[PDB]
């Protein structure tokens, strides 16, 4: 899933276990009974061209101070990097049942540099491969393969850097899942139902930008939303659709709740997301939790060497 | 989901729940956290005959002891209660070249009372509200809702028999889950590779009958499968639908492999099951695991009185 406050940290996750490959001479990766060729690189500028669809966009003097990739981004980014972390969609609310009404409006969009869209953040861990199109598994999980090769095969000095940046990108991919609001679908109900309790949140069925209905905490701000025209109050999703604005409405949708983020319901949030994460979730909201699950308890795959029979070529197999 | 070896038992849990109900004129259920307004029922008959599609059918005479209505179910059956519950799906299996091979035969078709279809057996629990159009909790979970209300609220003899009605859905929906071979995708990839090593068991990926290919667990009996010439020993599936069938083929599909159903691999999954459920499975199967899985722990739902009067309801705390 893309992130671009954490694209680089993953890259350097990923550089981190070529490198290691390549100095040992590993030339194949077994997954899951299926034999997947490593593609060969030159050097971290080789391998950022290969992987990372913003590289040419940036541009930027990777060396071999993993720690510092994101580092360099966030200071050609500046803004965009908290704006990012802490922003949320539109959030709609269905009142009596036929209507929705946007009552939090969406961060201001981001503009990063060369206009980027999204996708080009995007750490393409399978082209490390020569040929992975075969290849079942997700992100997350390829992430998790790299850094426990880097684990496995690794010096000490390599092992604390990639505890740095497993760290990194659990803080930030942890702080966006709970600034987007998402953390609770993510969560067990009646661990989010306590963190609710604990931080004055309340919890409402909601929409996500364009997402499906989900359950959502917001902090009512002071409000009983038992009380509220929304019609009187706020846009209804249909009237955005056009240009049906009443300014007006649209600025209330500023002012009246908020996605609460602070520390505290962050630290009770890391507290309880790991060991009480929600079953059933697909997509981008699944790598997320799986991601800040594997960064938090770094279970590492175990790595196997196969035996160099024919003194040939080595390989090694993964899960 | 279906079964007609365990159907009455989850009736008569749904008919001593109801009872209970009516004697107390409780009217309405909360359930996350919707209300739902209760049928009533004037006995036993009206609400086998509204809740389970088979009942016309077998016409069988009833009563208020409940650890007799599957058996009375199960005398009017005989053989196909034991060959139902032992029984498994073909079992095809594709060596890696270009077709799949019927590598285990299917258990003989049963052919019940009235040539009755599976889906007649269901006992639909959505049924006993008249308003459960809204209502997304499953079959499982409606089962252990109405059994947690006769924990909750019947008597002591109530109780026991409902324990003696939950064991016998424990015991012949788990015999069922080991013995289509569906156990190994319902629990997790771990545990089952253990029994599987515990039980001199071979991992392979196959399908069984028409489902989707998944990792089934088969007892090879010595034989080493890289070494069998599949095209000279067992039926294509294609050959199979034609029913261009080799009879020498055919019967290698009963004699070279089975399925293990045996005392103990019984006993390592039911040891294993329940806490080791596969946290990824869906529909039928998903229902067939909560069900053993809340007949063996037995954690019922707390059941509180919201009465209040003059409308007396309760909530499942849920």
């Amino acid at each position: 899933s893309m992130n671009p406050t954490t694209c680089l940290n993953e890259g350097a996750i990923g550089y981190m276990a070529i490198d290691i490959l390549q100095s040992q001479n590993i030339e194949t990766i077994t997954i899951n009974d299926n034999e997947y060729k490593l593609n060969k690189f030159n050097n971290i500028k080789d391998y950022i061209s290969k992987v990372w669809g913003a590289a040419s966009v940036y541009n930027l003097d990777l060396g071999n101070d993993y720690t510092k990739w994101q580092s360099s981004l966030d200071n050609v980014e500046t803004d965009n990097i908290k704006n990012y972390i802490n922003g949320h969609d539109n959030v709609y609310y269905n009142p009596g049942g036929k209507n929705k009404y946007l009552i939090i409006e969406a961060s201001k969009e981001l503009k990063w540099k060369g206009n980027l869209n999204n996708n080009k953040f995007n750490v393409n861990l399978k082209s490390i491969f020569s040929n992975a199109e075969n290849l079942k598994v997700g992100h997350s999980d390829l992430l998790k393969l790299f850094s426990s090769i880097v684990n496995s095969k690794g010096s000490d000095n390599q092992k604390k850097v990639l505890n740095s940046l497993l760290d990194n990108i659990n803080d930030r991919r942890l702080k966006k899942l709970v600034s987007t609001g998402q953390w609770t679908e993510a969560i067990s109900d009646s661990v989010a139902n306590e963190i609710a309790k604990n931080n004055k949140l309340t919890s409402i069925k909601a929409q996500l930008g364009s997402q499906k209905t989900q359950n959502v905490m917001i902090d009512a701000n002071g409000h009983d939303l038992l009380k509220i025209d929304y019609d009187k109050t706020f846009v209804t999703a249909n009237d955005l659709k056009n240009k049906i604005i009443d300014k007006n409405k649209l600025e209330n949708a500023k002012n009246y709740f908020k996605i609460q983020n602070n520390d505290k319901i962050l630290e009770d949030i890391k507290s309880k997301f790991s060991k009480n994460i929600n079953e059933n979730i697909k997509g981008s909201i699944r790598d997320h939790a799986k991601l800040i699950e594997f960064t938090e308890n770094k279970k590492f795959n175990t790595i196997n060497d196969n035996s160099n029979s024919d003194s040939k070529i080595k390989s090694i197999t993964c899960k």
